[PDB]
């Protein structure tokens, strides 16, 4: 039951490490995870299916560790405020490349996935406005561009860098220079009078 | 010959307006063009080939433009720089919304058009780069991050940011709003010490 849909869910993103998802099949999947193909549709109408969940188990994962930070009052300096948190993002798409890659091509494809990926965006921009709002109320943060734009683009480029990043793309950050770049952009651009 | 390869992109990029690529056909562009299916073929292999040559033109428009900005010494103060020169982008795509969006798309299923983007955004970047160089070694800008990284996540935000503005994604920024949203952020990144 449920060890047999993690089963499937493990081997998914076993396989996803070597090839896209066109190239493994319904039997590649039934096979990693020791039950027969009829067995599968039981717990999936599809591999697309399989991967509309794991991006949702990734994305969770991710939210489930910002709002943990978030709940935090965490004494610290403006600048490793913001760090920590594009750091949650940085070590859990980081930690799960092959889901991230094949997430973010299934957007494309799948209403499902497009409609995952656009909630949890407008839920972290969200969040990063309100914080963003937090510190201008505070006399921190200077009241320049209109925080829910701001908070938007900042995002946006969050997602086109560090998912080039990981992907190794030409153009692109290397991995190991992505989050000091990040942070460097986040903290002129929310703090900076000009 | 040369008014007729001209009549299938003008068709192409009319169709592209209203449908994706895949629910063009090649008699759409035939007929749209006032030639027949086999004398298409005489001119492009697939309507596939239609959007590369579209994507070409586009690309190559703004560069040219990039080209003729960076000739002038244009005598102005450095935020007005940047944004004149984001604005060459903002104009040249957002005038071909319909190529923008369906070349974007492309990138995922075809290598020429995928090898096409890259080209055209490792240019963009080291020319960014080239621009920070000089503005710090005039004094103007702060030695903070390495330029050429700096350059490659403003040019990857440009890319995301500017895309979903056209397309009107969820979430985007306004399209009214999105030039200052860009221009904020890059200078901020660009001149601010922290
Ligand atoms: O990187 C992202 C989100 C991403 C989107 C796409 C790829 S990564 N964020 C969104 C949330 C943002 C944020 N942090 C915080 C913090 C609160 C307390 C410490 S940090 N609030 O908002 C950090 C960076
Ligand atoms: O927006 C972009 C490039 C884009 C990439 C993807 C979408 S838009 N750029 C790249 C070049 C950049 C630039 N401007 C200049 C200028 C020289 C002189 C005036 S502006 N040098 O580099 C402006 C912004």
């Amino acid at each position: 039951g449920d060890d047999r849909e993690l089963a499937i869910l493990a081997t998914a993103e076993n396989l996803l490490e070597d090839r896209p998802l066109a190239d493994i099949s319904v039997d590649d999947l039934a096979k990693g995870a020791g039950i027969s193909r009829p067995t599968f549709y039981f717990y999936f109408p599809s591999k697309e299916a399989v991967l509309l969940t794991l991006l949702d188990r990734v994305v969770n994962q991710a939210d489930m560790a910002l709002q943990t930070l978030a709940e935090n009052p965490a004494d610290t300096d403006r600048e490793n405020m913001w760090r920590t948190g594009i750091n949650v993002f940085f070590e859990t798409f980081g930690s799960h490349k092959a889901v991230t890659r094949a997430g973010q091509a299934a957007r494309a494809t799948s209403v499902e996935v497009a409609e995952l990926w656009s909630t949890f965006m407008q839920k972290w921009i969200a969040y990063t406005a309100a914080v963003i709002d937090a510190e201008r109320d505070r006399g921190a943060a200077p009241r320049t561009l209109p925080a829910h734009e701001l908070a938007t683009a900042l995002n946006l480029m969050n997602e086109r860098t560090l998912f080039a990043s990981f992907a190794g793309e030409q153009p692109s950050v290397p991995e190991a220079r992505v989050l000091d770049t990040l942070v460097h952009i986040w903290v002129t651009s929310i703090y900076g009078e000009n």
